[PDB]
């Protein structure tokens, strides 16, 4: 079904953000696992999987709309060097992701692509839930102290 | 455990090949699904998952050896425009992957990193299994005809 | 709960499209079954049942909004004479149906009938899935040949 | 129990034919699997297993009759280069085998070795069933065409 | 996948050793069963089956590497005339097999056919397990006496 | 089966290292249990058992190769007196152990004892898993602080 | 709980005896397994395990009493070269062990370490059970002859 060219451009932009997130979260997961912070590693692994599922749906939607999914262009991964930085890197990424999702939803609405809008809204709900998690972790580091926070994330 | 710097470079190079293949096979899978060739789409999805698992193991090995996994530098995806082309693109990628695997194994052997060698040998066994599958599909297209071959791959 | 009069008019227009689709898809189903193409016959039956469920929900919404559902005025059935024509007739109907659905959503949004919009978005998702199915069938006819395509739809 | 010398010679000749068939069918099975014709590959594997079981019983009978089973002399394997040739190679071998079985049964009857006769009759029944299969496959190649015939033997 | 021509020659040489062992061990098994030494007969049967499985894997590897498996050129079976000779004939055969396996692995390693090497290594582990069994049996014949050793192998 | 004399000397050297590790880990386990650090105690017990299993396989291999396993010449145990030193003592022992394993594998490869090499490779994989655990634990003490680290290991 | 210094020295002497017995019984077990005498191998393995469990209770008691368990000094292993010698070597060790256990119990009684006495009495009961087994095996060899005795210990 021939989709709107600019919708497909927006879907490829969102897809690009998801492809960054997949790799960034997966590396952060395996870094936390390497450091013995297995609760963080497991949670971050599930974040990466969730972004994979979003990327899948975007690819499927782009192809149904007769566009070409772009899995070639990979933007800048924000890789931290310690737990505080890694969480903030994920948070910085997610805030760019939600800006772009809101702009894509506007455009879907204007060309009456209400199904693509509904998909993007679902992805946006998932990204805001990730923001909630991240902001909460950063707040907990302040409330319990960094050593306690990390200790609490050693064991699953 | 401090690894050989050149081993780590080889492992990042293999990881780079797996990252290409993850994206190429995943896109090929969703294209075949979109065209109604669901048996191909499902098979190619499982190939993409297999590459994801190899990438995971490579990432974990690099970190254990105190290297920096490189998920940033994505190489060229070989995307076909029809089934015959897509299969040949996968095969071309696999032949490059196995050449690089052999060179990495040689080096691991020379520096006595026998555990990295064992990992890469397992990955090489998986890639040769993919080559077998790909060569066989191309052969079947010649034996049964393209139209029959595609017909046989419509339904799961 | 007294609804917007033009919303009710749009809902009755969507219902009119669903009532055409029920009969067209049911007759095509039974034609394919009579011809021994039982996989087409069964899939088309399920498409007709889906339209019946949509019509049900539209009738219920119209009555809740204190309008009069119009089940009396049946528009033109597009009945094919062979498989390719029947599929294209279904696709022509669906493209008209999605056009009307989008115009109805616009009007729901403008007068703040957000629940009617949500119902119509869900129906639109179902109709786009049928379009995907129909487009894929027509494409498969070109990839495997009509004779193979019909062969693959003889048996459930 | 001391058997007739010529009966034992016949049994060793039948054994020699089965030993050829084991290897021929096993190699054909693995050729078909390598080509992705897994249904032919699996069926031919079962034909090879059936010949293994006959060879076992012949070896046991020879040893009971105080003869020396000959597993050393292996006659000529008829290996085809395509599916039609492999099937005909199997058939030609089976037609020789049943001729030799009939001559061995004649001699068993003459010297009153009714138990060896019964064994050979059971083996002959298996070989005629294999002939039925082979002639049927070659007939189906003619009825449905080679491309369809091979298509129908891709998947188990 | 086109393999190294000398690798393929080594694989056919290993395959030829497996084919001798299949026949030698099967015949020894059935001789022991005929003599009422059913525990030896059963264990020897399972040795033959294991060699059949190795032969299968070699045939498959050879075909994947685009060589022609040789099931035609059967070398010399070493058939004993009593239990002590049969075991020693098996051991003599296994010691030649392991020599040939080691030389094949050397070459696989030199030309980087690491998957063929892995297969050969697995086969060599099975062959060394058989050597262990055979050497132990000959030691037991000394330690318990021939009469007791045979008595211990009458019943399963 | 007569083994290479120097291979057997390497195997006895690896055995000696496992024999040290069995006792060191078992004592460290029981010290941690006595101190109320039961999670360390249990994990360290499982490390000792794994070393026991490696020593068993080494003894079995040495005897098969017709060597004399040396369980008499116990080398120096590295017994720590607090948690951090105990972990570092285990790490120091493992680093010596993997150095010896690599030298033994080199020699196995040179004399073509590929089964001994495969055994030592499996043992090296286990010791590298232990190194990974140990390095992770020492890193955790730095990240969460010694008092929290110990706290987290009081309870199973 | 600070224990009597000479009690602790006795406990370490008993521990030393158990440590010799662990290795001596484990090697004898694996020697019998290598020779095909698996019932002897299995029983001697279970004797080695029993001594391992005694050593564990002695290590735990010494630590509780605030002594230092000595796992470093290994006394002389009495390794036999044939079954009779191996059993007698085990018996000679056990008789030295029970002599040392009796002197240890005398001293525990004198200084009122009744709990250590109870542990040593339990170990003494196990060692006297092992002496029973060993004396009985040596007696059976005399009654049934070594060849029959070994025959009866081939299969588990
Ligand atoms: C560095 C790149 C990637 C890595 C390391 C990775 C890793 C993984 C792993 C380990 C799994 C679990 C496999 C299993 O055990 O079953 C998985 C699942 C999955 N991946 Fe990826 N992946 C990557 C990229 C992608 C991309 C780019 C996509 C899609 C565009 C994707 C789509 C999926 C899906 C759909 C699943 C299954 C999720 C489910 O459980 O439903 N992955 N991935
Ligand atoms: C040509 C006109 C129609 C035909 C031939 C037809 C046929 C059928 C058939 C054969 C079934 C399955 C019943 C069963 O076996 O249990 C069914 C179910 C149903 N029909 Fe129709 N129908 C028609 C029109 C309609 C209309 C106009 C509506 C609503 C406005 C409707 C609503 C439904 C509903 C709600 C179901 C139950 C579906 C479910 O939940 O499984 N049908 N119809
Ligand atoms: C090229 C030579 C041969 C090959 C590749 C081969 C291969 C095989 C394989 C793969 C199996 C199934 C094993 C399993 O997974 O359980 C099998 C079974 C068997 N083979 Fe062979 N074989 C060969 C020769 C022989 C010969 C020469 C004999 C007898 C003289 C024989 C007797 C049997 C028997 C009795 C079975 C078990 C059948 C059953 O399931 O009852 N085979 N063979
Ligand atoms: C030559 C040195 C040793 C060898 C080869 C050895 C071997 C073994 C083996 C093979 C097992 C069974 C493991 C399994 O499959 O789960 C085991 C268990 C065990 N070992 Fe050792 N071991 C040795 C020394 C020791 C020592 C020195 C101690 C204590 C100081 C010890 C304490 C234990 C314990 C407590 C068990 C568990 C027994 C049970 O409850 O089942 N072992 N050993
Ligand atoms: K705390
Ligand atoms: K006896």
């Amino acid at each position: 079904m021939k989709g709107d060219k600019k919708v497909i451009q927006h879907l490829n932009k969102i897809l690009g953000n998801e492809l960054i997130a997949i790799n960034q979260y997966f590396l952060h997961s395996r870094m936390w696992n390497d450091w013995g912070l297995k609760r963080l590693g497991a949670h971050e692994y599930h974040e990466s999987i969730d972004e994979m599922k979003h990327a899948d749906k975007l690819i499927e939607r782009i192809l149904f709309l007769e566009g070409l999914p772009n899995l070639q262009d990979l933007g800048k991964l924000l890789i931290g060097e310690n737990t505080q930085e890694m969480l903030q890197c994920d948070l910085n990424l997610e805030l760019k992701a939600t800006k772009d999702l809101r702009e894509a939803i506007v455009h879907c609405e204007q060309v009456h692509d209400y199904v693509s809008r509904d998909l993007l809204k679902d992805i946006l709900e998932s990204e805001e839930e990730h923001i909630d998690y991240l902001e909460t972790q950063l707040g907990l580091i302040q409330k319990v102290g960094l050593e306690n926070y990390l200790q609490s994330h050693m064991h699953e």
